[PDB]
């Protein structure tokens, strides 16, 4: 199942994946927190799941969720390093999923970060085209869901 | 405590971190196997905590073995890249310990790892110097479990 999503990251999708994660990437710490303060500005409800952050209305200054938005980072940066080779791939995002399936957040309810990569690639002027990758990337987790 | 075990990490500390990070991090999947296969070899006693990896003496024909390894080193690349900053590198270990203190997983056990970190790099040509370097790093998260 997840190797079949895999197979939608063709190479123009990779290529689209690399070019916009040489800039996303190289501000894990900026970046990362956007994505979670937009995503919990989006989808309300998904905050329910970070009870153990705290006050996340405090953004960048929370320890907890800027040590989150970090780590989330670096599994992304996994994930692009290993679009060469869908062996690796699958093996890091099945067990990316491992500890998420434990939290029961289901593929739909994961689906919800779209939204916020889609706002967090068009800050940096990234349009459609790129949010389409991303959503390919995105969706070989869901599978793993 | 970690922001006491965080201002232990001097300028030549980092310095021989970065050193020896540019070469071990270059092949993240071949020294991350390496890591664990030497873990498991020279403390038996941890197989145990690895229930869900399956057989772990395949080693790299593991995948679920292979998956945890490549995310083990990005963790490690996570933490020599928020070297600059004590603040975002207490805030990442913390994020990090989270599960491991889930697991039971103490201070004393996860210091285990020194070992098999020292023949690695010691397998690269880095010695006691840069061993100690990394002990130093693992401290920092010793302090947070
Ligand atoms: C591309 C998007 C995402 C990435 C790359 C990502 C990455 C991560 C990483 C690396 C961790 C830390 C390791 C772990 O405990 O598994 C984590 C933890 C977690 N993730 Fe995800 N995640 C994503 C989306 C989501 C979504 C959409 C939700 C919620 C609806 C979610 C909920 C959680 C929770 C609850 C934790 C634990 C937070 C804590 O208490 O520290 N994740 N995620
Ligand atoms: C250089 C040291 C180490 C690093 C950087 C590291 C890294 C990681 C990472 C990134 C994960 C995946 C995310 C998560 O679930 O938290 C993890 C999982 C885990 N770690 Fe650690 N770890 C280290 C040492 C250890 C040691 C020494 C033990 C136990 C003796 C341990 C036991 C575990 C266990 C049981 C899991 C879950 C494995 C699975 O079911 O897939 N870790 N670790």
């Amino acid at each position: 199942s997840v190797y079949d999503a895999a197979a939608q990251l063709t190479a123009d999708v990779k290529k689209d994946l690399r070019d916009s994660w040489k800039v996303i990437g190289s501000d894990k710490k900026g970046n990362g927190v956007a994505l979670m303060t937009t995503l919990f500005a989006d989808n309300q409800e998904t905050i329910g799941y970070f009870k153990r952050l705290g006050d996340v209305s405090q953004g960048m200054a929370n320890d907890k969720l800027r040590g989150h938005s970090i780590a989330l980072m670096y599994a992304l940066q996994n994930f692009i390093d290993q679009l060469d080779n869908p062996d690796d791939l699958v093996c890091v995002v099945e067990k990316f999923a491992v500890n998420h399936i434990t939290r029961k957040i289901s593929a739909a309810e994961f689906g919800k970060i779209n939204g916020p990569i889609k706002k967090v690639l068009a800050s940096k002027n990234f349009g459609d085209k790129y949010a389409n990758a991303w959503a390919k990337l995105v969706a070989v987790v869901q599978a793993a869901l």
